[PDB]
């Protein structure tokens, strides 16, 4: 249970500039630029269930690790693909051009999405249990 805990945003980098480009909606980066969104990860074994949360956007996403699996994204576009772990503590998937790494390192958890030069960096803390 590697991941598992209740994590929030402390600072993010290029998010307008990322969204805008995926295809969200305006007024949905407008709100959500500076919202310091809540990520809940449930980890058993390969087995990963996670919550995001910004605002009023609430986005639930499970995958077992080495599988096909059915990831909601930022839009609400349903990608198929397959999340790997390098080592323990990393997180490596891909989707519609997007590379994303999730990697934790005791209560911070760093996540990087690039989409050819762009680079969305988010950093999130450990709150709670
Ligand atoms: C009125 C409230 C709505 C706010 C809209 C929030 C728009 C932001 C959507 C993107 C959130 C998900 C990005 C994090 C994914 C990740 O890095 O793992
Ligand atoms: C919008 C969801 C995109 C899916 C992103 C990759 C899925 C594998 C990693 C999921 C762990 C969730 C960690 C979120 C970290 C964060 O909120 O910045």
């Amino acid at each position: 249970s590697s991941f598992s805990g209740k994590y929030q945003l402390q600072s993010q980098e290029n998010f307008e500039a990322f969204m805008k480009a995926i295809g969200l909606p305006e007024e949905l980066i407008q709100k959500g630029k500076d919202i310091k969104g809540v990520s809940e990860i449930v980890q058993n074994g390969k087995h990963f269930k996670f919550t995001i949360t910004a605002g009023s956007k609430v986005i639930q996403n499970e995958f077992t690790v080495g599988e096909e699996c059915e990831l909601e994204t930022m839009t609400g576009e349903k990608v198929k693909t397959v999340v790997q772990l390098e080592g323990d503590n990393k997180l490596v998937t891909t989707f519609k051009n997007i590379k994303s790494v999730t990697e934790l390192n005791g209560d911070i958890i760093t996540n990087t999405m690039t989409l050819g030069d762009i680079v969305f960096k988010r950093i999130s803390k450990r709150i709670g249990t």
